[PDB]
C-alpha cells in the first residue's frame, strides 16, 4: 500500500528513496506504482517543450515550463539545453573544433571529474560508421576521444544480462541475470521483463557500480530510468543534479535509451526506418553536451558512450520448431527465441530424460539452424554454465534464426524484423564503446575488447576500488591518459623440481613397450645438453608459466619441447614447443606405432601406465608434444615418453591428431613460426576454474590417471610476421582454444567426413582467451617478455574470433 497523499514539492527526482508507505518522488516511483499524487504535475513538466526560442529569451520565470530561458536559469540549473545558443550567441558543442583535454578543467568545488555513462540499447557496432552522416555529436565524441571499432557483449546478447555486466564486471553466470526471462528453482520464482518480481534484490548478485561508489563515499545518480520519462527529462534531471552543492552532488551518472533497439526489432538493423532513431539519439547526445558546456563542464566530465548488444535480421519464417523433432513436446518447458533453454515441465515426471531430448535434437535435419548442448559442453568462452538459473539443456541458435516449441507460439502467443541474443562473437551482436574526456586519450583508436573489462575502468575513473570481478584490471590501461592501474604479476606459489636421471628401466612395470634398444662422444654429450635445457630458449619463449597454487611438479627438458610435469595429476600441466616456418612434418615410424617409454627422471609411482589404457575399453591416449613435429629421428623418441602421454577418447584423437599433424604446420607457415603451449584442463563442476584433485569425476579405469574435461593450446607468434616467432623484437600475436574432451563428435554434424572438412570449424567455435586458460589451470603465462605488463594483460584478454572484417 502507498499513501499517495504526500507531495513531491521540492523533492522531484530525489536521490534517496523514501521507505514505504510514504509516497515516492524518485525515478523508480513509476515502476513501483508509488509516486505522490503530484509527481506528474511537478516533476514531469512538458509545457512549451524542450527548446528555447528567440522570443523566450530573458522571459519572466514561469515555473510551469518544462525548461527555462529566463536570465536566472543558469543559477537555477534548469535552462533548456540550447539556452546559451539561442539567447546568448553561443555555439553548439558539436560545432566547436576538437581541442585536446590535456587536464581536467573543472569549476571550483569539483573534487574529481564526474563520469556520465550514456547507454544505448541495441546499438550495433557498425552504426558508428554506417550512420556517421546523421550522428554528428556521436561522431565528434568518437573521432576526438578514444574509441574501439567494436565492443564484445556477453552471452546471451540480451539487454539486462549486458547492462548488469556493464554495472558489475561479472559474467551473467556470476551476477545472476542469465536471461531477460528466468526461473530460479531454489526460490521457486520467475523473473520477467514485465512486472514487479524483476526488482526483487535476490535476482541481482555481485556489486554494481552505484553500490561500489556509495560504499566508498562517492554519490551516484539513477541508472534505471522508467520508460515513460522522456529522454529530454532524463537529460534535464542529470544536468540539474550536476548543479547541486558539492556535498550533495553525485559523481557518477547514467542515461539510458531504449532506441535504437525498439525500432530495430520492428524494422531490422538497417531498415530505412532506422535513420530517424539514430538522428534522435544523436540530438539527445547534443543536448547533454550543450548542457555540460553551459555548466562549464564539457572539458571536466568523462563521458562513456556504450551499447549493450547489436541487432541481427530475424523474421518469423526463420523459426525452427521443437515439435518437428520431439515426440514428447508437451513434457518440456522451453525458453525460446535467439537461444533456447529446456527443462522438464513437471519435476514429478520420472519419464523425463535429458539424454533422449539431446539425441532427438542432434543433427536431425540437413540444414538444422540450432545446435543442442548440455550447458557444461558449451564453448568455455561463453562462461555460461555455473548458475542454477541456467537450464542443463541449451540450444545455440544460428544467427538470423529463432527456435520455438510449436508453430502456434509464433502467431498465437510477421511482426518483427530484427532480434539479438546470439553467440557473443557474432558480428551483428557487437556493440559500441567511445570514451571522451580528460581521463581518456585524445583521437585514439583501441582494439576491440569485452564489456566485462569496463567496470574496472569506471572504478579507475572515479577513484574506486573495484569489487572482485571478471575483468583483468590493467588490460584497458591503453584507453586512459591518467588513472592507469599498475598491477604487479602474481607471485609463483609452487617452485618446480628439476629431476635428473634417477631410475633404472627395470624399476618400471608400466606394461609399456617400445622398439627403442637400437644403438659416441659426438652425439652423447649433445643429448645430455638437451636434457639439461640447452634448447630451452628456443622452445620456452616467454618464460616458464608460473603455478599459482600449491602442488608438486617437475620441469622436464627435451630437444624439441619443455614441460611442467604434475606428480599429482600424472601428466603435464603445460608443454611448450616452437615450430619454425621451415619445420617439417614426419610420420610416426611403423616400429614406433605403440611405443611408450618410461621416463628415467620420474618415479614409477608418479608415472602413468600402459596397462590401464589396455584395460579401459573406452579410453586411448595421445601426446602433448606431437611426434609428427620431431626435429630428427633420434629426437622423436622423446615424444613417446610416458611423461608426454595424456588420456584421449578415440573420437577426440581424430581432432587432436589433425591439429598436431596438419594445423600446427599450417599456422607456422602462415605466421612465420609459432610457439605452442598445450595441456589438459579439468573442470568437472563447470565453474571456469581449475579443479582440485578431489573434484575429478572420471579416471582411466582402474587407475589414478584423471581424465581431462578439455585440452587447450596457446599459439603465439610475432605481430610483425616479417620476424620469426623465436626472434621477435616487438608485440606478440596469439590465438588459443579450449577443446572439449568428448567421447563422440556428435557436436560436429559433418564428422563422418575427412577431418579437413570439420576439425578446424570445431576449433574455431572453441576459441579462447589466454585468460580463460589461466582461470582453468591456475597457470600464469608470458612472465618473461620484453613487453609492458599492461600490454601483456591486453594480449591475455585477446579472443581470435574468426569472424569476417
Ligand atoms: C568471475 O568473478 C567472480 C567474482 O570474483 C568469481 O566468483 C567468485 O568465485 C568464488 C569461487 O567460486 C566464490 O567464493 C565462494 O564464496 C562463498 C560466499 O558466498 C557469498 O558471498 C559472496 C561475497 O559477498 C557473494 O558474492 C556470493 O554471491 C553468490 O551467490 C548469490 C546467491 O546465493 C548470488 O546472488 C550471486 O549472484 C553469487 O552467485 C554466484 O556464485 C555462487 C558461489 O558463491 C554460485 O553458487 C552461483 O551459481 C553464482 O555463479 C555469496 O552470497 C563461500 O561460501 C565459498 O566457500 C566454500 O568453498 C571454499 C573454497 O575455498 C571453502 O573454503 C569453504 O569451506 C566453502 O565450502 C563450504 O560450502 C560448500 C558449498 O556449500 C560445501 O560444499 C563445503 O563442504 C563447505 O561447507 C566460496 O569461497 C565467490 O562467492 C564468487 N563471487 C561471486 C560474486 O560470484 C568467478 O569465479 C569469476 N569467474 C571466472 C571464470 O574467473
Ligand atoms: C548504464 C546502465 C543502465 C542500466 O539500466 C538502464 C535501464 C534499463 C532498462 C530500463 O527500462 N530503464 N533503464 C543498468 C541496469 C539498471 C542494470 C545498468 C547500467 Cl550500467
Ligand atoms: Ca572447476
Ligand atoms: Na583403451
Ligand atoms: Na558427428
Ligand atoms: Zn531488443
Amino acid at each position: 500500500w502507498t499513501a499517495t497523499s504526500g507531495s513531491c514539492k521540492g523533492r522531484c527526482f530525489e536521490l534517496q528513496e523514501v521507505g514505504p508507505p510514504d509516497c515516492r518522488c524518485d525515478n523508480l516511483c513509476k515502476s513501483y506504482s508509488s509516486c505522490c499524487h503530484d509527481f506528474d504535475e511537478l516533476c514531469l513538466k512538458t509545457a512549451r517543450g524542450w527548446e528555447c526560442t528567440k522570443d523566450r529569451c530573458g522571459e519572466v520565470r514561469n515555473e510551469e515550463n518544462a525548461c527555462h530561458c529566463s536570465e536566472d536559469c543558469l543559477s537555477r540549473g534548469d535552462c533548456c539545453t540550447n539556452y546559451q545558443v539561442v539567447c546568448k550567441g553561443e555555439s553548439h558543442w558539436v560545432d566547436d573544433d576538437c581541442e585536446e583535454i590535456k587536464v581536467p578543467e573543472c569549476p571550483a568545488g569539483f573534487v574529481r571529474p564526474p563520469l556520465i555513462i550514456f547507454s544505448v540499447d541495441g546499438f550495433r557496432a557498425s552504426y558508428m560508421k554506417k550512420g556517421s552522416k546523421v550522428m554528428p555529436n556521436i561522431e565528434k565524441l568518437r573521432s576526438c576521444g578514444t574509441h574501439a571499432p567494436y565492443m564484445r557483449p556477453v552471452y546471451p546478447t540480451k539487454t539486462f544480462p549486458n547492462l548488469y555486466t556493464l554495472a558489475t564486471g561479472l559474467y551473467p553466470e556470476s551476477h545472476g541475470i542469465v536471461g531477460n526471462s528466468m526461473y530460479d528453482p531454489v526460490f521457486d520464482a520467475s523473473f520477467h521483463l514485465r512486472g514487479r518480481e524483476k526488482f526483487n534484490h535476490r535476482w541481482w548478485g555481485g556489486q554494481p557500480l552505484w553500490i561500489t561508489a556509495t560504499k566508498q563515499g562517492v554519490r551516484a545518480g539513477t541508472f534505471f530510468w522508467s520508460v515513460s520519462i522522456p529522454h529530454e527529462r532524463r537529460i534535464l534531471t542529470i544536468l540539474q543534479w550536476l548543479s547541486l552543492p558539492d556535498n550533495e552532488r553525485p559523481s557518477v551518472y547514467a542515461f539510458y535509451s531504449e532506441q535504437p533497439d525498439f525500432s530495430g526489432h520492428k524494422y531490422g538493423p538497417f531498415g530505412p526506418e532506422m535513420t530517424n532513431p539514430l538522428r534522435e539519439i544523436d540530438k539527445t547526445v547534443g543536448q547533454l553536451m550543450d548542457g555540460l558546456k553551459q555548466l562549464r563542464l564539457h572539458r571536466c566530465v568523462n563521458v562513456i558512450f556504450v551499447g549493450d548488444h547489436g541487432m541481427e535480421d530475424v523474421t518469423c519464417d526463420r523459426t525452427e520448431f521443437l515439435s518437428n523433432y520431439l515426440t514428447n513436446v508437451d513434457d518440456i518447458t522451453l525458453v525460446p527465441g535467439t537461444l533456447g533453454r529446456i527443462r522438464a515441465k513437471s519435476i514429478n515426471n520420472s519419464k523425463y530424460d535429458p539424454k533422449t531430448i539431446i539425441a532427438a535434437l542432434t543433427c536431425k535435419k540437413p540444414d538444422q539452424h540450432f545446435k543442442p548442448y548440455m550447458k557444461q559442453h558449451l564453448p568455455k568462452r561463453l562462461h555460461y554454465a555455473n548458475n542454477r538459473r541456467i537450464e542443463d539443456i541449451h540450444l545455440l541458435v544460428d544467427r538470423r534464426w529463432h527456435v520455438a516449441r510449436k508453430p502456434l507460439d509464433v502467431y498465437k502467443k510477421c511482426f518483427f524484423q530484427g532480434d539479438h541474443g546470439f553467440d557473443n562473437k557474432v558480428n551483428s551482436m557487437q556493440t559500441v564503446f567511445v570514451g571522451y574526456g580528460p581521463t581518456f586519450k585524445y583521437r585514439t583508436k583501441v582494439p576491440p575488447f569485452e564489456n566485462i573489462e569496463l567496470y574496472n575502468v569506471m572504478c579507475d575513473l572515479l577513484g574506486l576500488k573495484p569489487a572482485p570481478n571478471n575483468g583483468t584490471h590493467g588490460s584497458l590501461n591503453h584507453l586512459l591518459r591518467t588513472n592507469t592501474f599498475r598491477p604487479t604479476m602474481p607471485d609463483e606459489v609452487s617452485r618446480p623440481n628439476y629431476p635428473g636421471i634417477m631410475y633404472l628401466q627395470s624399476e618400471f612395470d608400466l606394461g609399456c613397450t617400445c622398439d627403442d634398444k637400437v644403438e659416441n662422444k659426438l652425439e652423447e654429450l649433445n643429448k645430455r645438453l638437451h636434457t639439461k635445457g640447452s634448447t630451452k630458449e628456443r622452445h620456452l619463449l616467454y618464460g616458464r608459466p608460473a603455478v599459482l597454487y600449491r602442488t608438486s611438479y617437475d620441469i622436464l627438458y627435451h630437444t624439441d619441447f619443455e614441460s611442467g610435469y604434475s606428480e599429482i595429476f600424472l601428466m603435464p600441466l603445460w608443454t611448450s614447443y616452437t615450430i619454425s616456418k621451415q619445420a617439417e612434418v614426419s610420420s610416426i615410424p611403423e616400429h614406433l606405432t605403440n611405443c611408450v617409454r618410461p621416463d628415467v627422471r620420474v618415479s614409477p609411482g608418479f608415472s602413468q601406465n600402459c596397462l590401464a589404457y589396455k584395460n579401459d575399453k573406452q579410453m586411448s591416449y595421445g601426446f602433448l608434444f606431437p611426434p609428427y613435429l620431431s626435429s630428427s629421428p633420434e629426437a622423436k623418441y622423446d615424444a613417446f615418453l610416458v611423461t608426454n602421454m595424456v588420456p584421449m577418447y578415440p573420437a577426440f584423437k581424430r581432432v587432436w591428431a589433425y591439429f598436431q599433424r596438419v594445423l600446427v604446420k599450417k599456422y607456422a607457415s602462415e605466421r612465420n613460426g609459432v610457439n605452442v603451449i598445450s595441456g589438459p584442463i579439468f573442470d568437472y563442476n563447470y565453474d571456469g576454474l581449475r579443479d582440485t584433485e578431489d573434484e575429478i569425476k572420471q579416471y582411466v579405469e582402474g587407475s589414478s590417471i584423471p581424465v581431462p574435461t578439455h585440452y587447450y593450446s596457446i599459439i603465439t607468434s610475432c605481430l610483425d610476421f616479417t620476424q620469426p616467432a623465436d626472434k621477435c623484437d616487438g608485440p606478440l600475436s596469439v590465438s588459443s582454444f579450449i577443446l572439449p574432451h568428448r567421447p563422440d563428435n556428435d557436436e560436429s554434424c559433418n564428422s563422418s567426413e575427412d577431418e579437413s572438412k570439420w576439425v578446424e570449424e570445431l576449433m574455431k567455435m572453441h576459441t579462447a582467451r589466454v585468460r580463460d586458460i589461466e582461470h582453468l589451470t591456475g597457470l600464469d603465462f608470458y612472465r618473461k617478455t620484453s613487453r609492458s605488463y599492461s600490454e601483456i594483460l591486453t594480449l591475455k584478454t585477446y579472443l581470435h574470433t574468426y569472424e569476417s572484417e
